[PDB]
């Protein structure tokens, strides 16, 4: 645990939370882990244990043991939960893209939105709805939901969340909105404008934020570019930052930090060795688990 909590000089500006992400391998592997989570972050997003391969991985049948585990220690140590996430076409069993029928995926695709998030209602401030749900030229990606059911998939997914879970912030999420005028921000842009125009209950746009060394400065223009979406928030959801040096990182706190919009930002991961891309040393923490030079840059730029 570092002495001075990021999450902590974050909210002092306004901000809702700093957070990261976690699940029972990562917050039992050693003492440090959930000890550093606990002082110097305020939101947690489960890594793996709320996705669909996770959570139904047969028609209809539940297996919660791990989400169950996430939620409960951050309710147990006041953490904010970020739900993640109810539809999307990667880590989704066999059984749901093999289905062909319209109105058979739509029985499906709201059974499983509604078990879900009625097990946690109440307890998670913002659910990813939808995932990924963009090519890179802004249109929309051809999944098994935009296939079989097309479009009218988008307002199903959201009106059902939001009756389910009136209390939840409903999140369209995805990678690649970090410059203002790339394709893929473009095409979120005009399609949530679109949405919300119609009625479909969006509270918020979620931007990965997977980072190359040197792409944090385009960030700031990337959040603008997203705020023109109409939405009522937008958040930095899976920040990691290849080479995890300090301009980096300050620069993209710094880029939410003065958006109106920006709620908050979860790392994507706490330490380095857990990180899905490890080989590019990408997170707040190293390999013994202390605070690089980026955490201290990002506590004195706060
Ligand atoms: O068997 C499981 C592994 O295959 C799985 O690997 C994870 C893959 O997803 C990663 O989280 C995503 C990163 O990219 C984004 O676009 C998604 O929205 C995130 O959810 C995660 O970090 C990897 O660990 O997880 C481990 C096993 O459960």
């Amino acid at each position: 645990q570092a002495s001075v909590s990021i999450d902590a000089k974050f909210k002092a500006h306004g901000k809702k939370y700093l957070g990261t992400i976690g699940d029972q391998y990562t917050l039992t592997k050693n003492t440090k882990n959930p000890a550093i989570i606990k002082a110097d972050f305020g939101q947690l997003t489960p890594e793996n244990s709320m996705k669909w391969d996770a959570t139904e991985p047969n028609r209809g049948q539940f297996t919660f043991s791990g989400s169950d585990y996430l939620v409960n220690f951050a309710q147990s140590n006041g953490k904010l939960i970020r739900g993640h996430t109810l539809v999307w076409h990667s880590q989704l069993p066999g059984w749901v893209s093999s289905i062909t029928d319209k109105n058979t995926l739509i029985s499906v695709l709201k059974n499983h939105i509604t078990t879900v998030m009625t097990r946690y209602k109440g307890k998670i401030y913002a659910w990813d709805v939808l995932n990924e749900i963009f090519n890179e030229d802004g249109s929309l990606r051809n999944s098994v939901f935009y296939n079989v059911i097309g479009e009218d998939y988008v307002r199903i997914a959201f009106e059902t969340a939001r009756s389910v879970d009136p209390n939840a912030k409903l999140y369209i999420n995805d990678y690649n909105l970090d410059s203002a005028g790339y394709s893929k921000v473009n095409g979120m842009v005009s399609h949530v404008k679109k949405w919300l125009a119609a009625g479909i209950p969006i509270d918020g746009i979620g931007s990965q934020t997977h980072l190359g060394a040197g792409a944090g400065s385009a960030v700031a223009g990337a959040l603008n570019a997203l705020a023109s979406a109409g939405t009522k928030e937008i958040a930095i959801t899976e920040l990691d930052i290849a080479g995890a040096s300090s301009t980096d990182y300050v620069n993209v706190v710094n880029a939410c930090l003065n958006q109106a919009k920006c709620v908050g930002i979860t790392v994507w991961g706490v330490a380095d060795p857990d990180s899905w891309r490890s080989s590019s040393s990408p997170l707040l923490f190293d390999g013994n688990y202390n605070p690089k030079a980026a955490y201290n840059a990002i506590a004195n730029a706060l």
